[PDB]
């Protein structure tokens, strides 16, 4: 096949990137990208790369170290990057000749944020130093992080956070609650596009609650068995986008409602990994 399908499920970050992969296999190779950016939750993503491209799935997507190593795999959270990361590349190659390629650059782990000007009034940096002050604070959260032991919950009896309340709040309804003092703290990935707009500050998980989650391009060994040149294409993206470049981009889409896809290509422009004229 002349073809190779790209990934990713319906969430600002993960478009974005899909989008990356794609401009540079089309800037770098003669291959044809489908992309196929409206993938379902439930780790529908990991379903369609172990069917393929050719079998109505995908070839290439944007995986992270942790939601392989804790969800995907069943293995302990508490763990050093690098060795989740090989963890997840072992593995995934043994099991279903899935390939890990090198991390993009930054490790978009689940937080808890709070307004900088809170932060700075009680000299907050990390969530030991918010559970201390806990219970003057009210927690608005999205649903998903109030259910299951891998939210709140666990963090809550990790660390005894006494919030006075803590609120279901979807959509954007947490950050105009931070906005109006309504909560003080919500629920956020670490590169969340509103973080700055919002004068919000993200704090450190002292205890190692959240796993690594660092993301990298992940791929079907024979899909490289057919296009071996696509390792060192998609490898020049290693280590090419940091938090903040990341969470930058997710402002652009966020914040300011621009195109993914003129988003992605325009980094990958400014950063010299495509040509001006590509």
């Amino acid at each position: 096949n002349d073809t190779v399908v790209v990934g990713s499920i319906i969430f600002t970050e993960g478009i974005i990137v899909a989008n990356m992969v794609a401009e540079m296999i089309e800037a770098h190779t003669d291959l044809k990208v489908v992309r196929k950016l409206n993938l379902g939750g439930y780790n529908v993503n990991f379903e369609a790369i172990k069917r393929g491209g050719a079998n109505n799935g995908i070839d290439i997507y944007v995986e992270y170290t942790g939601h392989g190593l804790v969800d995907i795999l069943g293995f302990p959270a508490t763990t050093d990057p690098e060795g989740a990361y090989e963890t997840v590349k072992k593995e995934y190659k043994r099991k279903w000749n899935i390939v890990w390629l090198k991390p993009l650059g930054f490790n978009n782990t689940y937080t808890l944020t709070v307004k900088d000007e809170l932060a700075k009034q009680y000299n907050l940096k990390t969530f030991s130093d918010l559970a201390k002050i806990s219970d003057k604070l009210i927690l608005g959260a999205t649903m998903w992080f109030l259910e299951g032991p891998d939210g709140y919950p666990g963090l809550q009896k990790l660390y005894n956070f006494k919030f006075k309340h803590t609120k279901s709040m979807d959509m954007g309804i947490r950050y105009t609650a931070i906005d109006n003092n309504e909560v003080q703290v919500i629920d956020a990935w670490a590169t969340d596009g509103l973080l700055v707009s919002h004068k919000l500050k993200i704090l450190e998980d002292d205890k190692a609650f959240f796993p690594p989650y660092y993301a990298a391009p992940i791929i079907r060994q024979d899909v490289l068995d057919k296009h071996p040149e696509l390792k060192d294409v998609l490898n020049k993206l290693a280590n090419q986008i940091s938090l903040e470049e990341m969470q930058k981009l997710n402002y652009k889409v966020d914040g300011e409602g621009q195109d993914p896809a003129k988003v992605a290509k325009e980094f990958l422009k400014e950063k010299g990994l495509i040509l001006q004229v590509d």
